[PDB]
Formats: structure tokens, C-alpha cells, sequence
């Protein structure tokens, strides 16, 4: 079961067998192995690749929104690692799986989201969309995404479905970054207008160690081949 | 089944169900109405949204993938729509799925595509990766993505496969635009050195017609619209 870590932060008990299945199969990579300049990237694919990992996501997620009640009307997945999880939970529950993209990848009328401005060593914030219409009043909308990190796009996601008319079921995310307090910040901006928004995290990066490091040990070439040169190593 | 269109290109025939609900689910938008410049840009979301074509793809593609011998032994989609079809297939099949993405998105020692060089009027192809290892030699890859257009990516897919010594199962996608010509160009290129790739498809653009618009009829605003502008739209 998911225990509350900070006011309406949930984590998954440690002792689940998705969570033990996830601090197995998690690989990071640090930024000479990466293409984002933080301590630990958690790659998504060792998620994806793990068929076992991959399986136990969907079916916890599908029991738990099953014997939800009241049951969820849609699930909004992040472009683009939240594409991963999101159809495989929304065709079992037999919902619309809605995408949250950039304007410049997304077709129809659009609803744009509104970001805060950056703060000092700032990295600028994102603007999200969904198409007009996709979620309408009274709907009841799970976010989905790989790791809440700063936050960004679930505040993104937030707006979009608070301007849709509908209200947000939860935030969910495999991996959370607790240290960069994104649902902390999240409950208390602008007055605590989010207070009540949940958030649900399946591991915590805290739990991954060294083990998890997916860096190749004493390398020091360059970090993309390109297909030829890989071609050069074996017979063809 | 499917029906030979042209030299290893495969339609699947339009009685099926699954091409019907293709047909009926499918929604296209004008230049006005989408991101892209293309006469109509043909919506992943109008099938993702669509619980039961989202149902009907999953289950026709696993069922061919276990009746497959000898089957396939990983799934490789294109970032980022091939990211909303590849995972519920994978995690039934119980195999791996890849992710072929920019190397600006990607974790791990990386593999890059060699795209050729654009033709007159050109529009840049981009180079795409996927990690170095993510597939093995003796691994019989399916390459996903939502429609097969002038086939830049699924070229990338191709070489990427072909680099990490590995076979190519087929390249399938929803939807096909026969009349680019991706297949037949791929078919034919540096000798027909991939005449044996295989093309799937499971409805032809040529099938979808104005009752596929989703335009917005005598709509003269913005197509992208604030959440706050959306706000003021109702009470709140």
C-alpha cells in the first residue's frame, strides 16, 4: 500500500514485490553516460526492456484504478516517457489515453498550459498542450509519467485539466525525486490552490544505489557510435 | 489477412474489424488545425482516445506476434508515437521494448542512424538512436510508429537493427501513405539491399476521407488557446 511521506505524497511500501521488481531493474547514468547534466539520469528503457517490471506496473496500476471508486474518465500521459505507461493501464480500463505535447506536436484546437517563470541558473519552463475537447466537464483525470523530478509538467497537467473543467484523480510517476521537493512546491504555490492534487510515486530514487549505475566501467570513448563503426566489430 | 499491395508491402484487407474501427476512429487536420504542413495530418490521438481501436490493435498484433514462429524477440518503436502502440504489445508478448530516440534523449553508449542526404525542397531527416546493446546479435526485431509517410525513420530503425547484428521481423504501422512511396523507395535503395523488409500496415490513408475531418467548421480563432483564456469560458 502507499504510505504518506509528505501531506498528500504517497510511496509505495518498500516491501511490495513492484517495488522490490523496480530497484532491481532501474539502471542510471551519470552525465558522461547521459544526455542531461544531473547526478543520476533513471533511464526509462530499463523499465521498458524489463518485461517482468513492465508487466507488474500495468497490473498494479489496473487493479488499483479498478477498485477505484469513483472510477477514473481518462488518463493524461507526458510526452514522451509517459506515452510508455499510460495506453497499457487506458486499454485495460477501457478509457481514452490523452496526450500532453508541445504545441508544434500536437493537431486540433489546442489549450495551452502557463508556466511559472524560471528561477536564478534558471532552465527554461516548458508550455504543454491537450486538444480542446479531449477532457471535458466531469472528468476525472489520472497523469501519468515516468519521474517527478522539478515538477514542471505535472503543474502543466494540473492547469490544462483545472481549465478543462475536470478535476485531477492523481499524479502518478514510477520514480519521484523527493530531494527536489516538486509535490511540496506543487501544495503550497499561489495560496495552496493545488493542496488537495495527490501524488502517488512507485520507488523513490533514494533507493537506488551504485548497484544501479549503468555506466560502463574504465570506458573512455566517445558515448554515440555510429552505425557503421559498430558494423566494423563483428563479421558481416 | 493481409494483401500484397505492392513487392513486400502489406495491407491489411479492409473487411477486418480492426480496419473498419481504423476507418470510423481516425481523424485528420488541415494545415489551420495541425503543427505539421501536410494536406491532413492524420491524429494518433483519435485512435489512442478510442478505447476499443486501441483494444483492437493490442489484441490483433499480439495474436499475430504469438502465432509468429519463429516469434519476435523484441519491439522497437519511434519517439514518440510509436512509444503509444509498442509497451501494451510488448508486456502481453512478454518481451523487451526499445526505444529509438534523438541522441539528446537517449541513456547509455548510443548507436546512431546514418540518414542520407535530403533531396531538393528537401526537409532535414534526423539522425536517430537506440543504446548500444539494447538488442543482441540473434534478435528478431519489430519496429513500430503510428504511419509510415516518406519513411526517414523507419530507414533509421532498419540500419540501427542491421548495426547490432540483428534481423528486422517487419516495420508495422497504423496507418501508410502509399503515395510517398516509403516502401518501394526503401525496397529499391543501394541496390535493394532491403528488398526482404517486410511492411506491414493497417489502413491506408486512401481510405480515409472529409467525414475524417477534424476541422473545426466555420472557425475563424486561434487554434492555440490559454488555460486561462478556457477558464473564463465557464463558471469557475
Amino acid at each position: 500500500p502507499f504510505k504518506e511521506v509528505s501531506p498528500n505524497s504517497f510511496l509505495l511500501d518498500d516491501s511490495h514485490a513492484l517495488s522490490q521488481l523496480l530497484k532491481k531493474s532501474y539502471r542510471w547514468y551519470s552525465p558522461v553516460f547521459s544526455p542531461r547534466n544531473v547526478p543520476r539520469f533513471a533511464d526509462v528503457s530499463s523499465i521498458t526492456e524489463s518485461p517482468e517490471t513492465l508487466k507488474a506496473i500495468r497490473d498494479f496500476l489496473v487493479q488499483r484504478y479498478r477498485a477505484m471508486s469513483p472510477a477514473p474518465t481518462h488518463i493524461l500521459g507526458f510526452d514522451a516517457r509517459g506515452f510508455l505507461f499510460g495506453p497499457m493501464i487506458a486499454v485495460e480500463l477501457e478509457i481514452p489515453f490523452v496526450l500532453m505535447r508541445k504545441a508544434d506536436k500536437n493537431a486540433g484546437l489546442l489549450i495551452r498550459s502557463e508556466p511559472y517563470e524560471k528561477e536564478y541558473k534558471e532552465a527554461a519552463p516548458e508550455v504543454m498542450t491537450i486538444r480542446y475537447g479531449s477532457i471535458g466537464k466531469g472528468s476525472r483525470v489520472v497523469l501519468i509519467d515516468d519521474v517527478l523530478a522539478t515538477g514542471g509538467t505535472a503543474l502543466s497537467g494540473l492547469q490544462l485539466v483545472e481549465a478543462s473543467d475536470a478535476v485531477v484523480v492523481e499524479m502518478v510517476s514510477i520514480l519521484s525525486i523527493p530531494f527536489l521537493k516538486a509535490a511540496e512546491k506543487i501544495h503550497s504555490t499561489a495560496n495552496s490552490r493545488y493542496k488537495d492534487i495527490k501524488f502517488i510515486s512507485l520507488l523513490s530514487d533514494d533507493a537506488l544505489t551504485e548497484e544501479n549505475c549503468g555506466d560502463s566501467k574504465n570506458y573512455t570513448g566517445p558515448r554515440v557510435l555510429s552505425c557503421g563503426d559498430v558494423l566494423a566489430e563483428h563479421p558481416h
